[PDB]
């Protein structure tokens, strides 16, 4: 299947790079790093190769959210963000930006979402899970009040955000203690999104911006396969949920969220994700270079579903929810 | 369908009662209390009236694994161990017993399971997550060298070992702060246990032990969903994976793990764990009295699998693993 | 779920009442006869009181298909295509109302459809089967060379076709003698129909009308469960299938066919359907007054797919085809 | 996965080997007929490369069944079987074989298939669908009265009875006419063995024999999709069924049957299989000579199931169903 839209394809710059490392086993790094710093050749050669028409393309990851400097912060976003854009126009038939924001200023990054999307022509925002930020104590999650101007503003501008995982930081992270292997995207990395993702849904925010996007990868962090007990466990007490939201988080989980299928090239459970959230709301997604292109597309093109649904899934979704 | 075993059916003593306060409202306790109290009398009516057969009893939660100090734990054990058996003597065809076990203390708990086993007639044991234990400036997970020994007695024995939530301690659960709402069955209970489990794969304990059998409530706490990404995620890397064991997560997920319904009465989630595990290693359970049998029942009667596959998760399975039949 | 759309409902006029007597045991005909007949009155009750917003009438079975004098065929379908519009009228918001077509004759089946589309407002044609003409010594299916100029006024119309069974003539049912229990709903209308469908999509019909809108009930009378085979069997083989049609089987039933939900309240043939053609190209319906309508809507409520596909199934695909 | 078993597996004798021509194009008949009539060599070494250990071998079709004198069918039976038990003998290891029977004398078929399974050492029969024969005026269904004894002799043996297709014949099939491209695996053999199957089921011939086991190719030929429907059709109605059987048609299909993923490589098919019969009872099988053995493979290697089921699927439930782990079948 050529013209798939590909949107969790990752680059680093020089700036970013060492971010990645942690990631891999030493052998592999050298070829990771250079599959990260690839824009304009391998890559598209690749996309050629697999039937991908378009890569909207995002920073790596901690990346932004790391730098727990506000100030140099903006200013790593910003180099970032004009570098995308510059890759992005030498080929701009093939490729998409999503925004780097500076989460650690819900202001800054209001501003820089509004720069990225108006002046350089970027589709949404990618952002590597909670801020780091030398004036908090704790780390910052988005469903705290601070962010709610910036969430006005990224409905007012009907561009999607993706939520991209990080890994728990250390003291919030002992039950992986003496087991490292956990962490990242064996499991820590879904826990990690699955929980900031429902914190949002639980805060109300969807009731005060409901026209909001919000993007999960991995099929959604395990969250379709537990939605049903997330609001039903315990179902013979009759009760008002205590969190601040008016409705069930279901309804938030299916009227305000997107999945897509990096790095989960699993079958049966894009067929649980079909039969909980439909597949309209399910988009193509790779994780290159995380993930090899030909093993995702190759997944993709044989798994058991119909070609109405496999077009929607390529192709068809994003293309309407990026008004491409 | 009449005949149906549920195996994750809780009771308290007066003693453990407490630990179950403030799980629901407090306009709630009154009929929670009553129901946790009740094993003779309303408890096997409902039995009668929803087509189960046997419930395989357990003790509430967190009750053991938050006594910190062993030696009481174990007396709280024993105590709560003798209670179940004398009550289960009472209707000895409606009921089998789990071993509630202070598992503070390896060898303990692997005295007072053979106990529960031989003398008493128990069929497994029961226990909620992690242990707290004076001596120990962290948690206890039953991954860590000092089980082992626990382990081969549990092979030994050849019976299951049901592994069940508590809540993570409140320094490990920063991530819920200010948002409550998250912790127990709705979330929290799932990702503590699925990681529990997990740490028992990668640990090696079934290179070692086998034979064990492992079981879990709430269609295995997520894990289906995710198995085929916990070993191939960046699969374009060939490597040894960095934990102890010799194979893959899901090769041990497959061999050494059950799954029970309990609190999980959702059909494309029972799909997904029949096309990932198999309906052989799926069993029904309720989770009363913190879930109404009815809703239990009446989900299962109907949900959308073949009906071999419905007396094989009704009773079928829990038959053979439990030597009922026997 | 309210604001459903249904749209295999059927009613008889007193001229076609009793070729509906007999499908039922005779203790249950009184029961029926009432229903068949009932369009104002019990039917809008059960429609308010199981969610239903909108049915889509049809008349019963084989009636005008089973009149071989062609001329009276077409009396008859004008009697009841003129008493449809009259009753759909007294209830304008609750009712459409689907052509009875003398298929006897291509031209008078033509221009009796543009008369019920172009003057009656009916927005599509449900035909029983095959067609008895006195004319003819075989049975007429319509994939036959000419019901093309039939096709291409149906295309030009832009209404669905909804083919509904009807039994195998007895000469073509000697497999069933002594076994008069698997003709009808049991099993000898769904390979009736299937055959039919089939028929349609080998003659090459849908490469002259690519447009072109055909309806099934019963979930695809068994179609998707054997698709794969019907193009793939013996794929060793290199060639060419035999029939006159350019591309496979499949192909164009997935751009040409709509499956319906009646008398088929079944959860593991809905998903199979699902990931086979689709939930976009699924549709709610109950086949009352043969099945309840309460049944039907209570299966469908509760049935194991996403809140999104329960709407699209329920009435969004409907409205769509449509145009409502 | 090594060690599947398949048991719709299909060869010809020279006798027989007409049956299959015009099944393929004219270009293709070199290689089907090489198939047919190869048991002991590329077979063997296309197992070897595809991971199957065991083929269930049975003649062609319609062949018996085709064969309108009684006397002729029984005299063709004999000699496919003793063929094909020779041919066992040189691998078997390999190789187990099912029975062609000549079901156009209920007597005969049911004393040839005791011959098979107690002489031969044979597993089970397969038959291609309804029988002709010179005596009747029409075509022979075993639903039949007369074909109750025979059944009480499979009872007693204790072997499956793979029921496969053949196409209605022409004066049934005017519903084809000028539309052949819907005869064969396409269409026609389905409905035609869908409802063999089903006249079975509802003439209560399980009521009497509940132990029988009926295997079906093609996934059940369209069956379990629409079984609800068979039963539920017309709830509302509150009847007992018009057919001799004293339960629900899904009773017996459930209890009484075992389907194959013959000819039917496809993930959905098989899923709503799973969910509608269970794993247990599904078997891996290819169709070959008319598939070929990497296809159907490859295909079941990778479908969307548990590891467990496909252990069960590939081998373990027709090593159960047919006893190759019993001492008869090993040592004997
Ligand atoms: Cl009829």
């Amino acid at each position: 299947m050529n013209g798939k839209i590909a949107l969790e394809e990752h680059f680093a710059t020089e700036e970013t790079l060492m971010d990645s490392a942690g990631f891999v086993p030493d052998k592999d790094w050298p070829e990771l790093r250079s599959r990260l710093l690839d824009i304009q050749d391998r890559r598209v050669r690749l996309m050629d190769e697999h039937g991908i028409e378009t890569m909207i393309l995002s920073l790596n990851a901690p990346a932004v959210q790391a730098i727990a400097d506000s100030t140099r912060a903006n200013e790593t976003a910003r180099r970032a963000n004009d570098f995308l854009a510059e890759q992005v126009a030498k080929q701009p038939t093939r490729f998409r930006g999503f925004a780097a924001l500076p989460m650690q200023d819900p202001e800054l990054a209001a501003r820089e979402l509004e720069r990225c999307v108006k002046e350089l022509g970027f589709v949404g925002a990618l952002v590597n899970g909670f801020s780091q930020d030398n004036r908090s104590a704790v780390p910052l999650y988005y469903d705290m009040a601070q962010y709610w101007p910036f969430w006005e503003t990224v409905q007012a501008l009907d561009v999607p955000f993706y939520l991209h995982p990080r890994n728990p930081l250390p003291s919030d992270a002992r039950i992986y203690d003496g087991h490292a292997w956990l962490l990242g995207p064996t499991w820590a990395f879904g826990q990690e999104t699955a929980v900031h993702a429902l914190r949002l849904m639980g805060s109300g925010l969807f009731d005060k911006y409901p026209a909001l996007k919000i993007i999960l990868g991995h099929m959604g962090e395990g969250l379709p396969y537990s939605m049903w007990r997330i609001d039903h466990r315990n179902a013979w007490i009759k009760t008002t949920p205590k969190y601040p939201a008016k409705r069930k988080i279901v309804d938030y989980f299916n009227e305000n969220f997107y999945l897509t299928t990096s790095g989960n090239f699993r079958t049966q459970t894009l067929i649980d994700a079909i039969l909980e959230i439909g597949a309209d709301r399910i988009l193509f997604s790779t994780d290159w270079p995380f993930e090899n292109i030909d093993h995702a597309a190759d997944w993709f093109e044989n798994t058991s579903i119909s070609e109405a649904d496999r077009k929607k899934i390529g192709w068809g979704n994003a293309q309407n929810l990026f008004k491409l």
